[PDB]
């Protein structure tokens, strides 16, 4: 299905490259094979698979995209200083709504969205070093 058509709000303070990193505008997934994680700070296999995201994100073959859900500001810009941001663009679900627009259950939950702004896979539960490379990788490569 064509992925949801919601916008969202950047979560403001947090740079990359020393300027501001956007929120979500959904014309941003077409032409891009993109990963989307919806997170949050309070979320204990958001923090498990935090470092994974890290060293995917320095694949410059992706766009990765980040939906930070039901979370403080604070909270959300304390967990990307931690163990890195690997977003190129954050949004910000406040209060949950745009992820149910996306069909999450809970967090966290990625997704894969192909060249043509459709979701080609879906991942529920947290990354792990096994779903990566044998799973989710693999189907990215397959959409480029």
């Amino acid at each position: 299905r064509p992925a949801p058509q919601t916008a969202l709000p950047p979560l403001e303070g947090l740079q990359a490259d020393n300027v501001q990193v956007p929120g979500l505008d959904p014309a941003a997934f077409k032409g891009k094979v993109s990963l989307v994680n919806v997170w949050a700070s309070w979320c204990v296999p958001c923090h498990d698979e935090a470092p994974l995201l890290t060293e995917l994100g320095k694949d410059k073959r992706f766009q990765l995209v980040g939906i930070n859900y039901k979370d403080a500001a604070d909270n959300a810009r304390r967990f990307l200083g931690r163990y890195g941001n690997p977003f190129g663009r954050v949004g910000v679900d406040a209060n949950g709504r745009a992820s149910i627009e996306w069909g999450v259950y809970g967090v966290p939950e990625t997704f894969v969205v192909g060249r043509e702004g459709t979701i080609v896979y879906k991942l529920v539960g947290p990354i792990t070093p096994d779903n990566l490379r044998s799973v989710l990788l693999p189907q990215m490569e397959k959409a480029l």
